[PDB]
């Protein structure tokens, strides 16, 4: 079902895209939803509740089983060619999560800019766990059941190992991050989608990563 | 919903509590199940197998999608105002697990006092993993997919970070616990449920924790 | 029962075995499934997609809620008396996974001989993460939500702690492995199934380990 309530809510979804079994809900005003061409956003549950919310999903994006919650003044951006399996994305506290071009997120991803509940200093009663944006660079591959906490920024051309929890940002591109505490465990690499290729040179989508 | 088999089983669920979609199975005798007032115990699967088992859920408890297995002479105690998402609790070896008041347990918790199977020392043939009680103090917030194993004691007003595993007791209240191995990672704090409270002083339920 | 489709597939499931609520799908050629006596393979979903794949399950194996995916020329063998709760097994790159006798695999296991996608070194463009066989020895106990990645070999009589991820093989038998990174955390032990025993000496299945 598609469902919309409020004023100046804009919703653009190409007729060349598939939204089978997906629920989209927009409640509030000046919210915008864009889904580009040749997308498959299936069996997903997407919920925008608040004001000035922006969901932008570029062309050739495939998402299956995404559970997504966005609150007022929040935005989610997902760039072209990115693929995503079952998972969860939560944005609150007027923040932003972005996901770069040609990412590959395996089932079980949990991504959030927020803890959803405040932690205060006993010293001065002040809140000290405020939301922080999440940026996942281009060509990032998340293995199964990876969790990305607030403020985490992930460099381009990175692979995150199965069941890793990221609570801190990294700077180094072209590497594998794994373990607990999450750490760079391999450098100078590039990942691809197709195991049938002999070398990186056989995959024309990787040219920009080795030069 | 409900299904019994045995005698002198005492089951009292307040008419003011909800058990929508919940299964209660009691197989055995002299068992008592107590569910207080204004409770919401939903989409759960609770079973007691054996004798003299104690399930006590105090008032103002909300539990959704709990799978719970209780064996002979075991007791589960959940104090008032506690909320719990999806998860599992397993109790055996006629042992004990209690959960304090105003706890907030996020989806994916796993809590157990037992390994369910023996491990013995080759050195002296003795068993070395006897079950041990779990004590979760007042006002504890478990992040997602937190695992709480046998004999673990958690102090009052503690936050456990997402995907942490706890195999050991902590004694310090007012702190955040995270990482592998789990350790105090922040000190002198207090958590609340509502973000829209700027400071702890704006939260009536936090009075006690600052003195 | 099962949905089989292609040329010369052989499915041999002992008449003494229960397959309640299990879906077995075979699509391809020259595939072979053997399930031995007194097995209970229930609520599982076993998919063989490709050619020359083999699945071998020995006697007295009990599996509940297994989601299994085998590709061409792959092989899964599960030895006698092994029990398995809900979990996932994935095999590709023409590799194999082998699970020993009398293992105990708790709910949430994930076992794979492949990453499903290539990683290349920038120094020469060559692939560095080829799939690698997984071998779980006899009498291995996986606790809850254990993940076993490619190439991993686990020794006999090992307990893996719950929520442990294994990315590397171990060589030492009779130990508890846990934590992150995964390490030997207790040596010189043996586990059993029934906790009603003063000592190991009261469990006859355990004699062979001392
Ligand atoms: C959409 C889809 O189809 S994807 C879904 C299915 N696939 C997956 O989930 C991916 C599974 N793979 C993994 O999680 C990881 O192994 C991947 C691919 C990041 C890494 O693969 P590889 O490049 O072969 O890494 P390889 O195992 O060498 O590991 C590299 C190093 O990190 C170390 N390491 C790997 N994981 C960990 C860990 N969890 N903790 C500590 N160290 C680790 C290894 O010991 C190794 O160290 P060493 O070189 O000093 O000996
Ligand atoms: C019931 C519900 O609705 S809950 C819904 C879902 N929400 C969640 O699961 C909450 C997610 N948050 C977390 O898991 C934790 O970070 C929290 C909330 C417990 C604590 O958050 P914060 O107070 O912001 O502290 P923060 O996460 O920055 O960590 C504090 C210190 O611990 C460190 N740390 C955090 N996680 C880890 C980790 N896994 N390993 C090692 N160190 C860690 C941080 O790096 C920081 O170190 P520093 O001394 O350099 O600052
Ligand atoms: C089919 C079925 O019925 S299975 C049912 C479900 N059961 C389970 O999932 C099993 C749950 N148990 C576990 O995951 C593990 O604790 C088991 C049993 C291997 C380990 O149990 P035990 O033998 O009692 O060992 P326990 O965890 O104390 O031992 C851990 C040791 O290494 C350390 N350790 C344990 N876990 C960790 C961890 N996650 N990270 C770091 N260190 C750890 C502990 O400190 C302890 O050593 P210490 O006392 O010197 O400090």
């Amino acid at each position: 079902m598609y469902s919309e309530q409020g004023i100046n809510n804009t919703i653009n979804i190409s007729t060349t895209s598939l939204t089978n079994a997906t629920q989209l809900t927009v409640i509030g005003n000046n919210n915008s939803v864009y889904i580009g061409n040749n997308c498959k956003i299936v069996s997903s549950n997407i919920r925008l509740k608040g004001n000035n919310i922006t969901l932008f999903i570029a062309d050739d994006v495939e998402i299956m089983g995404l559970v997504c919650s966005l609150h007022s003044d929040c935005s989610l951006q997902i760039q072209a060619k990115t693929t995503m399996g079952n998972g969860e994305i939560t944005i609150a506290e007027k923040g932003k999560i972005s996901i770069g071009k040609d990412c590959m997120l395996a089932h079980g991803y949990e991504i959030r800019n927020t803890d959803m509940h405040p932690i205060y200093s006993l010293e001065n009663g002040e809140r000290i766990n405020h939301g922080k944006d999440v940026i996942i660079g281009n060509h990032v591959w998340l293995g199964r059941n990876v969790t990305i906490l607030k403020g985490v920024c992930i460099p381009n051309n990175v692979v995150v190992g199965s069941h890793t929890v990221l609570y801190k940002s990294f700077k180094e591109p072209n590497c594998v991050i794994a373990g607990s505490p999450a750490k760079i465990v391999k450098e100078n690499i590039v990942w691809g989608r197709k195991m049938y290729h002999s070398t990186m040179y056989d995959d024309p989508t990787l040219n920009e990563f080795y030069k």
